[PDB]
C-alpha cells in the first residue's frame, strides 16, 4: 500500500505517506525540486556539468605516476589532495545515523538504540507489492540460482592487485571489531556497540571482559611463553570466554578479545601480533613514564595502538586495495579547518559489502604445507608449530582471490556467500540501482552493464529479468571490475564514504585528542606516525621478515 | 606527588607527568607557548588585546532597547547576531568529551563508557599535597561552615528578575532529563545516558519503560480521566515503576515517565503538561496521516515535542534567564555552514551549578493556600484538588527566589545545597579561579571581589584564606550578581556554553533531521517553530491562562 514503496523521491528527497494513496519528496537540501527532487537549481546544473566520473577520477588517480611522484613529493600538495579524497568521499554519510532495520522514517529510536547497524537506505515497507518497492515477482530469484549460478567458484581466479594473505587475513581481523552481528537479535543487530575503529578486538567487548585479559602490571596484556614466544592466555587461565569446537585440548582456547576469532589461525595470528604490540608500547611508555600506574600505561596504550591502526589503514590497506600512485595520509589535522563530524555509526551495507569471502584461497599454504578449510578452521598446532615469521612469510607469498569478477566464492564458504543474499533479503535491502544512485553513481542498463560479458548477465537477466531488481550483494561480486582492480566502481563507491568516517570520524583523530601526550608524549604520538605494517611485524615477529598486502 | 597536581599548564595547554618531579605542558592548539602555555603568538596578542569582557559584552546586550528592537526587526540582522551568540559561546567545550571523575588524562574509557558525566576540567589527583591541588590546608573548611554562615537564608530574597514558579519548576523538570545521578555508583555517574533533550523524562528512561507508558493507540501516550481532566496513568494500572513514599494512596502514584517527578507537585504538573502536549500532536499527525500507525505517530510526535522543547527553553527560558533585548532564536539551519559537532556528553559541573534551589520560595502559594514544603512535597490532592489553571495562575504570579545573592537556600534543602558542596569536594572538583579562568575569565584577587561586599566576604576568607581555594559551587551563589541579574558572570559563563551544546548540539538540529517531514510534515515542522510556553499551557490546560517564566 505504502505510497513510498516505488522510491518516488530521487536525488535524496525524503518521500512520505501523504494520505495511503499518496507521498511526498522533501526535497529540501537536495539540489533539486520539483515533485521528485529531479529538477536542478542552476548552480547545481553547473556542478553536475562539470563533474568526473569516479572511473574518470580513477583513471587519472591510476595513471601519470611520475606526476604523482612529484605530487608525493610536494608535502604542501600531497595534503592539499589527501584532504580533498578526505572531505568530498564522505559527504555521502548521514551522521547523526538516520535509519536502520525497523525504522524508515526518522525516528529517536532509529537514533537512540546503539544496538543496531545504521542503514544508508531505509527499508523496503513491509507493506509493499514486490520485495524491490513495485519491481519485480511476488518473489525474488532463488539464492543458489544465484549463488551457485553467478557466485560459486570453479577454478581459483587471482587477484589482479596481489592482495596476499597477510592483507586477506587483516581485512578480516581489522574489520571484526566493527561488523559483529549479534544473530541471537538477528541481521541488522550488531555487538560492536563502540560503532567504529575501538580496538574492542583486542581488548575485550566490554570492561569486565577487559579486565579479564589485563595482567594489571605495567600497563600489560596478559600473554603466556609457550616454547619461546608470547601467545594469548589461555581461557582456562583468564575466564574470558571464547568460541571453540567441544574438543580444543583447552590449552588452544586462546584468549585475545573479540571471541570468534579463535576459530582461524590467520586470525590468531593477528590477536599475537597485537598483543605483543600493546607491552611493547607498554614498556617504552613504562621508560617515559616510570611513575605511571598501571591503569595509566594500559590506558594509554590502546590509544596508540588506535592512532597506528588509523596510520596502517590508510597508508598501507587502503593504499594497496586503491592502487592509486598518489601517496594517502594520515593527517587527521586535515580535517581541523572543515566541517567534520567525530562521530559515527556502521551501517549493515557496510557489513554486507564487506563479506570478501571472494578473498579466500582454496589451499592456506604454509610454505611447505597447505592446508584445507577442514584442517586450517579452529586450529591449535598449525600456529604454534610452524610460528608467527613462518606465517608471515607464507602470507607474503600467497595471491588471494580477486573480489568481484564473478563466480570465485570458495565452495566452503558457499554457506556464508549464500547467507549474506537471503540475509540481506531478511533485512529488506533496496535495489542495486537505488544503492548506485544513493551513491552518486549511474544507475544500470543491462546486466550486461553489470559484468562487462554476456555468460552470466544472461544468467542473471534470467534470474532478476529486469536490471532494476539486482541486487546489492549479488551484484557486487559478479561485477565489472574496474581495469585490474579487485572489484568495481559499484564496491568502491559505497565503501569507500562508509571506510573513511570510521577512521576519521574518530575521537582521537578529533583536534581536542590529537595532540603529544594524549598518548603518554611526543613519543607515543610519534609511534602513530611512524606505523606501518611493515613496522608491525619487524617489531613484533621473531625474525623481522619482510611484509605487505601485495603478493611480493 | 604528581607534579601537574599544582596545575602549571595555563591557556589549556595539557599538563603532563614527565618523571615524578617533572611534567609538561601541551600547548599545541593553544594560543600561547612556553614552558607554561603563557607567551602569546602576535595573532592572539592581537585578538586578547581586542576581546570584549563578558561583562562589557553583558552591558551593551542588556542596554539599549530600541537600538535592539531595530535589530529584532531586521531578521538579516537578528540572525546573524543569533548566529553569533550560538558559534562563539560553545568553542568552550570538549566534545568529543576528555575526562570524567576518574580520568585526568585523555583515555579511552573516559570516552566510551557512557555512565560517567564528562567534566570541564579533570579531576585533583588522588596524590596530591593539598585536595585543592597545592594550595591549601590539609583539609578545606567545613561545609556547614559555608554552608550556614554563607549559604543559608534569612528573610527570602526575590529574584531581581521576576522569576516566577512556572519558570522555577520548568528549570527543574527540563533540566531533570538530563540531570540524573546514579548515586548507586555514586555522584559522576548518570543515567540520563542519551546525554542530552531526549526527552527522557516524559517518555520513560528505556524501551521497556517506555513500553509501559504508550497507549500503543494513535501513537498515544496512555492517560487517565480523573473527573474530567487528563492525568497521568497509575503505577498501579501501568505497572512502570516509581518512587513514592509509603503510605501514598497508591492512586497518587502517578506514572509520567522520570521516576522522581512524583516526589514534588509542580513536576507532576508539567509532566501532565507535555503529557496532554503528546496526543494533542498525535491527532494533529493523525488526521495529516489517516494511514499512520501507532508506532509511526509516537515516533513522529517525540521529535515535534523535543523541536518544540528546544524552542521554548531558548525562545523564553534562555530569552528570560538572560534579560537581554536581541531576541535569540531557535534556528539550527544557523550552524549549518559552521564546524559544529551535532553531539553532546553533559559534565558534572553543569550538574553542579545548575543546583539552583535558591531559587525556592518558603511557601508554595497556589493562590488562595500556601503549602509547607512539608506538605506541597509528595502530594495528591494538592494538584488533583486545585487543577492545573490553578498552579499556571499561581505560578505565574510568585516570585522565586534570586540565585548568586549570597545567603538565600531554603532551610528545608539546607541538606541538598550540603550535599553539593562536600559532593563536589568529593568528585575532587577544582579551585573556583581555575575554573574562571578555564571559561576564558579573569580569577578573583579577594573573597570581596567574588562577594561585592564585605561582610560575607571576610566570612569566607576567614574560613578559605586563599581567594584561589574558594569552591565553584558556593562561590557561585555567593557570586556577586552581575546588575539586577538572578545570578553573576561565574555561573552564567560556564553554563551558557554548557547549555547550548545540549540544545543544539541534538540530531534534530542537525541538517540531515532539520526539514519538514522528519516530523510528519510541513504540519509538524510549523508546530516546533510556533513553539512557546504560553502555547504550551494555553493549549493543554483548562483555561488559556495567561503565562510566563516572569512574574508578570
Ligand atoms: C577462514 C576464512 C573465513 C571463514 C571460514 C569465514 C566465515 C564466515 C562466516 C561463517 C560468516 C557468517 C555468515 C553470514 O555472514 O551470514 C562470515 C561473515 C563475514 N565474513 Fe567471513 N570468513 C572468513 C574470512 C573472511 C575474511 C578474510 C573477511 C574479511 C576481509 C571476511 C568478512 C566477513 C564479513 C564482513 C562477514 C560478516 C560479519 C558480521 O556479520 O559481523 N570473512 N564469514
Ligand atoms: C521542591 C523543590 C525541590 C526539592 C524539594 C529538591 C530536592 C532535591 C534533592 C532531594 C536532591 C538530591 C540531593 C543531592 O543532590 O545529593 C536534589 C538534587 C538536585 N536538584 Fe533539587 N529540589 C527542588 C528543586 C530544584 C530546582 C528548582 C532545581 C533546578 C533549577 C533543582 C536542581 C537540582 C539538581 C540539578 C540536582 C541534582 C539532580 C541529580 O542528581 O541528577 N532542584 N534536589
Ligand atoms: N578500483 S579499486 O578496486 O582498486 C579501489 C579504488 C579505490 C579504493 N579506495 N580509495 C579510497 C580513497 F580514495 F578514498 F582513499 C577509498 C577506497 C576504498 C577502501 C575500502 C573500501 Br571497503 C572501499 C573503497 C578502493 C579500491
Ligand atoms: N547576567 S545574567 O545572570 O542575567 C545571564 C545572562 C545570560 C545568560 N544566558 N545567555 C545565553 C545566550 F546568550 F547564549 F543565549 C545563555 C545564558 C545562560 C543560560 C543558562 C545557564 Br545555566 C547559563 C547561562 C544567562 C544569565
Ligand atoms: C515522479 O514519478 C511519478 C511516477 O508515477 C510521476 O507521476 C511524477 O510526475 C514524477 N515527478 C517528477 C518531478 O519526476
Ligand atoms: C533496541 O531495540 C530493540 C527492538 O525494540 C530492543 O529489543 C532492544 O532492547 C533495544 N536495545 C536497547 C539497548 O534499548
Ligand atoms: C590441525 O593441524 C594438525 C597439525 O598441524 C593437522 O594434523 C590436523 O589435520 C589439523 N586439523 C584438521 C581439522 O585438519
Ligand atoms: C609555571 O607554573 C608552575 C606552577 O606550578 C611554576 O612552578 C613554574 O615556575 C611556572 N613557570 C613559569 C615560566 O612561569
Ligand atoms: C563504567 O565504568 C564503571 C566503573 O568502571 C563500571 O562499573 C560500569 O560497568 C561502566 N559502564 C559501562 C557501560 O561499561
Ligand atoms: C497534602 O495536601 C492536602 C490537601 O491539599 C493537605 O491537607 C495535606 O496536609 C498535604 N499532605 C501533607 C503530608 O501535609
Amino acid at each position: 500500500a505504502n505510497p513510498c514503496c516505488s522510491n518516488p523521491c530521487q536525488n535524496r528527497g525524503e518521500c512520505m505517506s501523504t494520505g495511503f494513496d499518496q507521498y511526498k519528496c522533501d526535497c529540501t537540501r537536495t539540489g533539486f525540486y520539483g515533485e521528485n527532487c529531479t529538477t536542478p537549481e542552476f548552480l547545481t546544473r553547473i556542478k553536475l556539468l562539470l563533474k568526473p566520473t569516479p572511473n574518470t577520477v580513477h583513471y587519472i588517480l591510476t595513471h601519470f605516476k611520475g606526476v604523482w611522484n612529484i605530487v608525493n613529493n610536494i608535502p604542501f600538495l600531497r595534503s592539499l589532495i589527501m584532504k580533498y579524497v578526505l572531505t568530498s568521499r564522505s559527504y555521502l554519510i548521514d551522521s547523526p545515523p538516520t535509519y536502520n532495520v525497523h525504522y524508515g522514517y526518522k525516528s529517536w529510536e532509529a537514533f537512540s538504540n546503539l544496538s543496531y547497524y545504521t542503514r544508508a537506505l531505509p527499508p523496503v515497507a513491509d507493506d509493499c507489492p514486490t520485495p524491490m518497492g513495485v519491481k519485480g515477482n511476488k518473489e525474488l530469484p532463488d539464492s543458489k540460482e544465484v549463488l551457485e549460478k553467478v557466485l560459486l567458484r570453479r577454478e581459483f581466479i587471482p587477484d589482479p592487485q596481489g592482495s596476499n594473505m597477510m592483507f586477506a587475513f587483516f581485512a578480516q581481523h581489522f574489520t571484526h571489531q566493527f561488523f559483529k552481528t549479534d544473530h541471537k537479535r538477528g541481521p541488522g543487530f550488531t555487538r560492536g556497540l563502540g560503532h567504529g575503529v575501538d580496538l574492542n578486538h583486542i581488548y575485550g567487548e566490554t570492561l569486565d571482559r577487559q579486565h579479564k585479559l589485563r595482567l594489571f602490571k605495567d600497563g600489560k596484556l596478559k600473554y603466556q611463553v609457550i616454547g619461546g614466544e608470547v601467545y594469548p592466555p589461555t581461557v582456562k587461565d583468564t575466564q574470558v570466554e571464547m568460541i571453540y569446537p567441544p574438543h580444543i585440548p583447552e590449552n588452544l582456547q586462546f584468549a585475545v578479545g573479540q571471541e570468534v576469532f579463535g576459530l582461524v589461525p590467520g586470525l590468531m595470528m593477528y590477536a599475537t601480533i597485537w598483543l605483543r604490540e600493546h607491552q611493547r608500547v607498554c614498556d617504552i611508555l613504562k621508560q617515559e613514564h616510570p611513575e605511571w600506574g598501571d591503569e595509566q600505561l594500559f590506558q594509554t596504550s590502546k590509544l596508540i595502538l588506535i592512532g597506528e591502526t588509523i596510520k596502517i589503514v590508510i597508508e598501507d590497506y587502503v593504499q594497496h586495495l586503491s592502487g592509486y600512485h598518489f601517496k594517502l595520509k594520515f593527517d587527521p589535522e586535515l580535517l581541523f579547518n572543515q566541517q567534520f563530524q567525530y562521530q559515527n555509526r556502521i551501517a549493515s551495507e557496510f557489513n554486507t559489502l564487506y563479506h570478501w569471502h571472494p578473498l579466500l584461497p582454496d589451499t592456506f599454504n604454509i610454505e611447505d604445507q597447505e592446508y584445507s578449510f577442514k584442517q586450517f578452521l579452529y586450529n591449535n598446532s598449525i600456529l604454534l608449530e610452524h610460528g608467527l615469521t613462518q606465517f608471515v612469510e607464507s602470507f607474503t607469498r600467497q595471491i588471494a582471490g580477486r573480489v568481484a569478477g564473478g563466480r570465485n566464492v570458495p565452495i566452503a564458504v558457499q554457506a556464508v556467500a549464500k547467507a549474506s543474499i537471503d540475509q540481506s533479503r531478511e533485512m529488506k535491502y533496496q535495489s542495486l540501482n537505488e544503492y548506485r544512485k544513493r551513491f552518486s553513481l549511474k544507475p544500470y542498463t543491462s546486466f550486461e552493464e553489470l559484468t562487462g560479458e554476456k555468460e552470466m548477465a544472461a544468467e542473471l537477466k534470467a534470474l532478476y529479468s529486469d536490471i532494476d531488481v539486482m541486487e546489492l550483494y549479488p551484484a557486487l561480486l559478479v561485477e565489472k571490475p574496474r581495469p585490474d582492480a579487485i572489484f568495481g566502481e559499484t564496491m568502491v563507491e559505497l565503501g569507500a564514504p562508509f571506510s573513511l568516517k570510521g577512521l576519521m570520524g574518530n575521537p582521537i583523530c578529533s583536534p581536542q585528542y590529537w595532540k603529544p601526550s594524549t598518548f603518554g608524549g611526543e613519543v607515543g604520538f610519534k609511534i602513530i606516525n611512524t606505523a606501518s605494517i611493515q613496522s608491525l611485524i619487524c617489531n613484533n615477529v621473531k625474525g623481522c621478515p619482510f611484509t605487505s598486502f601485495n603478493v611480493q
